[PDB]
């Protein structure tokens, strides 16, 4: 056993490794989405910028969990990062909808992680999740919902003008 | 023979003179396009600004080739600069499409020039073309493609509103 | 066909997608190595810092290739990012040796990519690889070789003192 | 009853008084350790500096708990501060090992305190412990573990050179 390990259940350790993979997966989804908008036949540079930033944030989320694993004396075990579900993201509205679904999926995993930490009476892990993950998720989900709403109201995805104007006035 | 000349084939010298003419031609096409947008019955000042800048860049491309010719000990031979294919450029979208076609034509000529330089084992000329021309062309073509895409998606050329808003938010 | 595509062979497009995956793989290897050194039973923070920086550089390499793909009118196709070969990296010396092997493997792939670009007479792609990848690889390989040499000379991996002092005076 | 008291169980009040004593005890252990390293026959000034800083931090931990007691309307009851277990701390490695054991003991007490607060549904007290104590403990334990590891790897306690170099390059 690690000399630092205390009150850190093996189930929690395993769940943290699963969460690391999921955060890296989310980084990959956003990376794919970003460069879709950089295509010459899509050409929405602020959608590209927005999703690249979200991608980099997800990687920071993963790295902080790796740091946590070591802080508590667990051992990092990495798995393949699966490719995203789509190669072609169809439209700005569709990409925002997929991002919303992704963030709610990552949130559900974080909530299950917190429930495990609660079941194992690990208040340090509970605090870590609450302080660094749960409100960030709520804010991300709200922002994506807001974006979906505006795109729908403006007439996307049929209106290429709506996508263009949203790119310029909300994402730029 | 020029006291400086070394490893510089007469075919390369001639091809450089042809490229000088083509770059000046491209400058002239963009000059014509620019002032079309300055017409009182067209009145898109940022289209005018954009194309005038592209015109001035083409002249810089020509002057750098003139400098190259002398650097290598070749002799500059100038020809008439042909007037552009159109007097009336029809719309912002049509002008962007013509610019895209022009830039791909200039690129093809540069690629043929590079192949000649390769065939004659002239690595200095190869480097000159690669370092100062080829990526600039790729970037210009990508930018023009992006512009065409947005104008089409926004509803041009039928939508005068699309042209106006593109002028203001992308070119301004 | 993409409106921007010119002189860009389908084989080159495919090879660029393969290179994107390899660069992301290299990012993952370095990420794994970094956090190994952050373990409480390893505890070499400058090894951790060094490898995390290398990880972030590899991701930048991947993103630039994604940008290239779109610039030339190719289409990005992503694959799973394989987990690294090891979970436990054994020592500072062993990790440096693995990094050296990785960088030489990535270099070989870049050289094969350049040979394809040469075979297809794509001087823009040749220049891109030469300007942004090949010297960076040569410098990385030389630096890693230098590091391996010093660790060996100092008495690693048997000397934990050698690893500690190298961490402090070369990597810090 | 205090005019401010609300949802503050008598068991929690008593447990806070016990924690105040333990934090002062930890301050005393580190004070003793610090001046051991200031002995002319030990003479490791950065070990002395490090432990004196840890001593002062423990006193701040105690004072914040005293403030908490009054904030919630409990009453502070003080007990003797026991002398540390050792007069002679043997070596830098041994002192770091004793500090690690101390911090894990203080952590266990904090975890028991948090469980009491949970059992009595006192979310303010739960938050206080999580926000101001639990991560500080995890970080302290990780840092001490890191220090023990490096000293062992470098050849302590037999190597007086290892202790000297660690003092200079990690603690200085
Ligand atoms: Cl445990
Ligand atoms: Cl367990
Ligand atoms: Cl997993
Ligand atoms: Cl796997
Ligand atoms: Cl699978
Ligand atoms: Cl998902
Ligand atoms: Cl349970
Ligand atoms: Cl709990
Ligand atoms: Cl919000
Ligand atoms: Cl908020
Ligand atoms: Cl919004
Ligand atoms: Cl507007
Ligand atoms: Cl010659
Ligand atoms: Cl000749
Ligand atoms: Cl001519
Ligand atoms: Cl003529
Ligand atoms: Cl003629
Ligand atoms: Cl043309
Ligand atoms: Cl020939
Ligand atoms: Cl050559
Ligand atoms: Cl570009
Ligand atoms: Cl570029
Ligand atoms: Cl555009
Ligand atoms: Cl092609
Ligand atoms: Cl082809
Ligand atoms: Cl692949
Ligand atoms: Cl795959
Ligand atoms: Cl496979
Ligand atoms: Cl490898
Ligand atoms: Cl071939
Ligand atoms: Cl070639
Ligand atoms: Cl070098
Ligand atoms: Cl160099
Ligand atoms: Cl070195
Ligand atoms: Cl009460
Ligand atoms: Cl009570
Ligand atoms: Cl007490
Ligand atoms: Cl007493
Ligand atoms: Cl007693
Ligand atoms: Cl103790
Ligand atoms: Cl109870
Ligand atoms: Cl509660
Ligand atoms: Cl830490
Ligand atoms: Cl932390
Ligand atoms: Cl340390
Ligand atoms: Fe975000
Ligand atoms: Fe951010
Ligand atoms: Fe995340
Ligand atoms: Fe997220
Ligand atoms: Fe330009
Ligand atoms: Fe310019
Ligand atoms: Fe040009
Ligand atoms: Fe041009
Ligand atoms: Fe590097
Ligand atoms: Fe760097
Ligand atoms: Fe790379
Ligand atoms: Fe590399
Ligand atoms: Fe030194
Ligand atoms: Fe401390
Ligand atoms: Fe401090
Ligand atoms: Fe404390
Ligand atoms: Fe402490
Ligand atoms: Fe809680
Ligand atoms: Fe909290
Ligand atoms: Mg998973
Ligand atoms: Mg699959
Ligand atoms: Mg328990
Ligand atoms: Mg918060
Ligand atoms: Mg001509
Ligand atoms: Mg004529
Ligand atoms: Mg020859
Ligand atoms: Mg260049
Ligand atoms: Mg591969
Ligand atoms: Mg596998
Ligand atoms: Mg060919
Ligand atoms: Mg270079
Ligand atoms: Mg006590
Ligand atoms: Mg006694
Ligand atoms: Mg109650
Ligand atoms: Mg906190």
């Amino acid at each position: 056993t690690s000399q630092v390990r205390q009150n850190y259940h093996q189930d929690s350790e395993a769940a943290i490794n699963r969460q690391i993979n999921l955060e890296l997966y989310a980084s990959y989804v956003y990376l794919s989405m970003s460069y879709y908008f950089d295509r010459d036949d899509v050409a929405l540079k602020n959608f590209a910028k927005y999703f690249l930033h979200q991608s980099h944030e997800e990687r920071e989320h993963a790295e902080k969990l790796m740091k946590l694993q070591n802080q508590r004396g667990g051992r990092i075990f990495l798995q393949d990062i699966k490719k995203p579900d789509c190669d072609d993201w169809e439209s700005g509205l569709n990409a925002m909808e997929c991002a919303l679904h992704l963030e709610k999926n990552v949130n559900q995993s974080l909530l299950e992680l917190h429930k495990l930490a609660t079941d194992k009476n690990d208040p340090h892990l509970c605090d870590f999740i609450e302080t660094h993950y749960l409100n960030e998720q709520v804010k991300a989900i709200k922002e994506l919902g807001d974006h979906v709403t505006n795109l729908r109201k403006m007439g996307a995805p049929e209106s290429g003008l709506a996508e263009y104007l949203f790119d310029k006035h909300t994402l730029g």
